Formats: C-alpha cells, structure tokens, sequence
C-alpha cells in the first residue's frame, strides 16, 4: 500500500 | 487527534 487512511 | 494521514 503506502497511504494510509482511515477510511 | 483521531483521523490518521500520512500528510
Ligand atoms: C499505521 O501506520 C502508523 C504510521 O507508521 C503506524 O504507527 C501504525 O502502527 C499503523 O497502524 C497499523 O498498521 C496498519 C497496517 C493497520 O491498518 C492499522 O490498524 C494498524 O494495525
Ligand atoms: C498513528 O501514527 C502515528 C504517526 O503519525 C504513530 O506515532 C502512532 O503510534 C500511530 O497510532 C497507533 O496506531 C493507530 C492505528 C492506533 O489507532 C493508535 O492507537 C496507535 O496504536
Ligand atoms: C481511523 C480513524 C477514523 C477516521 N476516526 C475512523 O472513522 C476510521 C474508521 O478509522
Ligand atoms: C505516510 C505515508 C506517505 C504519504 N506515503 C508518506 O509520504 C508520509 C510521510 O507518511
């Protein structure tokens, strides 16, 4: 992956 | 805080 988040 | 990121 490599974002994160959260969603 | 409480929400994540990364910025
Ligand atoms: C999310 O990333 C931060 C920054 O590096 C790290 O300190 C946290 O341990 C990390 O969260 C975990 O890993 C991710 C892969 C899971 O989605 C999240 O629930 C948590 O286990
Ligand atoms: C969240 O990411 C910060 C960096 O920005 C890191 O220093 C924290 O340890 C990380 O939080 C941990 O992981 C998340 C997923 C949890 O909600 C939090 O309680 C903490 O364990
Ligand atoms: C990460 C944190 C958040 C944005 N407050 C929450 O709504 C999500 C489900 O997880
Ligand atoms: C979180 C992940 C990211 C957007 N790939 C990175 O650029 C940031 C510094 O931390």
């Amino acid at each position: 992956x490599x974002n994160x988040x959260y969603x």
